[PDB]
């Protein structure tokens, strides 16, 4: 109650991405995505598993649905797969693909929830990546295209829309360090594909606009890692700086119309990008929002015998971890206040935080997943300290509605607030999930 109430108009809601729970990966005129190319890669992911089946959600949206509902969430955020809209990436557009999302649409508006839709989390078409994918400019352009394709079918009733999920993952896990799809190793690749999905959100930002039926809300959605040096030397300050850099400014800077910083061009010499001025004008398209997805922080120390940027993580043996991160909920209130005060974006969503835990099914069918409800209830309470500083949020959505396929980590890892039976497809919404749930009832 006292100290605890958010706003009533404030967005409640989970997420997912497309690949992780849809599965139907060959139906209804879906192309291959890189993706499907990457987990069909032997030993590419950690378990043997793709996302073929996934969550079944391109059929099981319905029960989705139900689970929100069940929730008491008043929004849902959801990425449309690319490969189901044009399956050659530029090329035709496939009707079905389309539909398919409309429907779930106007499923998810007749139950009160307000869809939040990412344009691109992840699934490039594998024939943009035969074509360079990320490394070339061609990219952004259809990109762009795509965008406007599903703005003029859907922007009737979406009003909120991200162009990019994560661009620092795509680029530099997909293309710099090789553990995401597509898979390649080069941090020149990195940067160039960094550039691009930036172009790629800039360009789709002007499509949007002009193809929309309806004023629009449009955003990006960004990782950002509070960094912080674990000693006040100058060789560990120096070493959070260039994660910092890595992670956060070389993304923020240049949405913000700031250029990419100097200090991380001068530091990736020739790996850095061509960046000539209209490039940079059009990244820097006014957002009417910014989406901040927050799990952990990064304590640095130097490490000049590692890759670029130099740094690795100094684990504090105090905080205590979930399956895979450390918990930290403070750096949320951190990097908040970090936006609010030192960068222009207004308003700001959190569109991803939660975590990851052994979450079992326990002899009386419910998942006692207490460092999960505690984990939200913390994040939750830096928010509101954050916006007592004045940091204009306007919603939060938990990190992930089910148990998904998780990336490079399969079925293995759960983030859910429900726990995915993958063998028979049941859902059950966790403990957390129901505090979640008695939580925003009391709002
Ligand atoms: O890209 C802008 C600017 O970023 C600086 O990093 C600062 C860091 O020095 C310290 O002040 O903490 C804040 C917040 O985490 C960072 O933004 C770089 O030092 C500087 O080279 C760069 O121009
Ligand atoms: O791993 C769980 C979820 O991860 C999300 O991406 C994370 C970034 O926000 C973060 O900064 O980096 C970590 C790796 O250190 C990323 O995995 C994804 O967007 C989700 O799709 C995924 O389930
Ligand atoms: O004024 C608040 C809005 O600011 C937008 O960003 C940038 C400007 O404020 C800044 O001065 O210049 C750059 C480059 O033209 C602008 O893009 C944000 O994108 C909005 O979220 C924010 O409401």
């Amino acid at each position: 109650m006292a100290g605890e109430r958010f706003p009533a108009d404030f967005v409640w809601g989970a997420a997912t991405a497309a690949y992780q729970i849809e599965g139907a990966v060959r139906e209804d005129g879906r192309g291959v995505s890189i993706w499907d190319t990457f987990s069909h890669t032997p030993g590419k992911i950690a378990d043997g598993t793709t996302g073929d089946v996934a969550c079944d959600s391109y059929h099981r949206y319905g029960e989705d649905i139900g689970l929100l509902n069940a929730l008491g969430m008043n929004a849902y955020r959801f990425s449309i797969a690319w490969p189901r809209i044009v399956p050659l990436g530029a090329g035709p557009i496939n009707q079905a693909g389309l539909d398919h999302y409309s429907r779930m649409v106007d499923a998810l508006l007749g139950a009160g929830l307000q869809p939040f839709v990412t344009l691109y989390h992840w699934d490039l078409p594998q024939p943009l990546e035969d074509r360079l994918g990320w490394g070339s400019r061609a990219t952004a352009t259809v990109f762009a295209e795509y965008a406007d394709i599903v703005v003029r079918q859907l922007g009737d009733r979406v009003t909120h829309w991200a162009t990019l999920n994560e661009p620092w993952c795509s680029a530099m896990l997909g293309y710099y360090l090789g553990v995401h799809a597509p898979g390649h190793t080069d941090l020149k690749r990195g940067l160039e594909a960094s550039h691009n999905l930036l172009l790629g959100h800039g360009l789709a930002v002007q499509a949007m606009r002009a193809a929309a039926p309806q004023p629009l809300q449009i955003g990006i959605v960004l990782n950002l890692t509070p960094t912080y040096p674990a000693s006040d030397s100058p060789e560990d300050v120096a070493a959070a700086r260039r994660f910092d850099g890595f992670v956060n400014r070389w993304f923020l800077d240049p949405l913000a119309g700031r250029g990419y910083p100097q200090d991380m061009l001068d530091y990736y010499g020739a790996a850095a990008p061509q960046a000539n001025p209209e490039d940079l004008t059009q990244i820097a398209a006014p957002l009417d929002w910014l989406g901040v997805n927050y799990y952990e922080r990064m304590r640095a120390v130097d490490a000049p015998d590692a890759s670029l940027p130099q740094a690795q993580r100094l684990d504090d043996p105090d905080l205590p971890h979930t399956a895979d991160r450390e918990v930290y909920p403070e750096g949320l209130y951190d990097i908040l206040l970090r936006l609010h005060n030192d960068y222009p974006f207004r308003p700001l969503y959190i569109t991803q935080n939660g975590c990851a835990l052994h979450d079992e099914i326990a002899e009386d069918g419910g998942i006692h997943d207490g460092q999960r409800q505690a984990f939200f209830e913390a994040h939750l309470a830096q928010l509101q300290r954050a916006l007592a500083a004045g940091v204009p949020l306007k919603g939060y959505f938990a990190w992930s509605l089910l148990d998904n396929f998780e990336w490079a980590m399969g079925l293995s890892m759960r983030y859910g607030i429900c726990y995915t039976n993958f063998e028979t497809l049941e859902r059950r919404i966790k403990d957390s999930g129901y505090w979640l749930r008695d939580f925003i009832a009391g709002q």
